């Protein structure tokens, strides 16, 4: 008996990654698609199955919904999540969760006393390249770590690339580095025409000094990586971010006199995502390390957010 999935916000995001998954998903169903245009709403139930509904509300006051997929713009997350939870959903929210990290709390707070999933959807961490790629730094394939870097940058109630983009990166540190990552110094680029953030760079260090230097924006050529430096070799890897279901990642290793490179097998990171918030659900087992690291994410990019130098264009 498979969740029923309600989505709200007909977005891009979901068009392309998330209901495709959802509905190729054993586990889960979608029984509701709502938009601020029924006809958009219609539009994506004759792509994906499920009744069109029009306005939100309405889609979380159905009885056919057990979850709700909210890709709503991140400013919009924290209104609709919590009305979501509220109506007995449990919820999984695009990346960023939300934009702070007392708001971040609060949403946890509203789930826990209910009982309900809130897992925000990094799509990434569902693919297995990660942990190969972890497992090789472990078995010290380039020595220690001295330090890392990472980099999500794309061509051009709106997130600023902070919020929508610098995430990826941020999150990557966290991933690899652990739970004690503190801000150094940052910069963040904002366009004074529409007044949004569009691009930035960060440096974060662990307390032993392994640093991170994560770029991120949208006003720049493509670039979807990572690259760590140990005390005896460099090892980096491209699309690392928003691999396709059927792309093999390559890691890259260069040390002294010799370099390799090692070809992983394809997965699909938006399916296994969805499937591990489905599991997660029907299981009834919320894996706290989950709501910490989302917890300790939205603490390094508040940290980002304030610690940075702004800067205004022109
Ligand atoms: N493409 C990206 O910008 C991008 C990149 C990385 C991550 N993400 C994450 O995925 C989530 C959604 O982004 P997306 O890329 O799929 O963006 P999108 O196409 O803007 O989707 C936002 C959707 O939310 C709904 N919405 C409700 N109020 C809105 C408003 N005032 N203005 C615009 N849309 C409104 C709209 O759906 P209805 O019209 O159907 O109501 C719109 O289709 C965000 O959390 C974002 O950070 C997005
Ligand atoms: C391959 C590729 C993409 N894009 C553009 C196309 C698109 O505008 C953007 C991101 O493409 P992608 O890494 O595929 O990420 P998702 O669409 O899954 O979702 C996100 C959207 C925005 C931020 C992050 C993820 O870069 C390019 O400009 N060049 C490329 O080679
Ligand atoms: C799934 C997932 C994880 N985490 C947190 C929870 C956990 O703290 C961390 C990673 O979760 P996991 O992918 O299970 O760990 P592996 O060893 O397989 O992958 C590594 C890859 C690289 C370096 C370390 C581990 O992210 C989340 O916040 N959300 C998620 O959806
Ligand atoms: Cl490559
Ligand atoms: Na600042």
């Amino acid at each position: 008996n498979p969740i029923r999935v309600g989505v709200i916000g007909c977005a891009d995001i979901a068009w392309r990654r998330a209901l495709p998954a959802l509905e190729a998903e054993p586990l889960t169903e979608v029984t509701a698609i709502a938009s601020r245009r029924w006809d958009r709403a219609k539009r994506f139930t004759e792509r994906f199955g499920g009744e069109p509904v029009e306005g939100y509300p309405a889609l979380l006051e159905r009885d056919d919904v057990d979850a709700v997929y909210v890709p709503l713009p991140a400013v919009l997350h924290a209104e609709w999540i919590d009305r979501a939870l509220r109506a007995g959903k449990h919820v999984l929210a695009e990346e960023p969760l939300t934009t702070d990290r007392p708001q971040a709390e609060r949403l946890f707070a509203v789930a826990r006393e209910r009982g309900l999933l809130l897992m925000e959807n990094f799509m990434f961490l569902h693919h297995p390249q990660h942990r190969q790629v972890a497992d090789m730094l472990d078995e010290g394939v380039i020595g220690e770590i001295r330090s890392f870097a990472a980099s999500f940058t794309i061509p051009p109630v709106g997130g600023g690339a902070l919020l929508d983009i610098g995430v990826y990166p941020i999150r990557a540190a966290g991933l690899f580095l652990g739970a004690d990552l503190e801000f150094v110094g940052a910069v963040l680029r904002h366009e004074r025409d529409r007044d949004v953030v569009v691009g930035g760079n960060a440096l974060l260090t662990t307390r032993q000094g392994v640093t991170a230097q994560l770029t991120f924006g949208m006003e720049h050529a493509y670039t979807n990586n990572y690259e760590f430096r140990g005390s005896t070799g460099r090892l980096w890897m491209n699309r690392v971010f928003t691999p396709p279901a059927t792309y093999q990642p390559v890691v890259h290793i260069e040390r002294q006199d010799h370099a390799e490179q090692f070809v992983l097998p394809a997965h699909d990171q938006f399916a296994k995502s969805i499937r591990a918030f489905a599991q997660a659900v029907l299981s009834g087992e919320h894996p706290r390390e989950w709501s910490e690291d989302s917890l300790r994410q939205a603490s390094l990019v508040d940290a980002v957010r304030t610690g940075a130098r702004d800067i205004y264009f022109p």
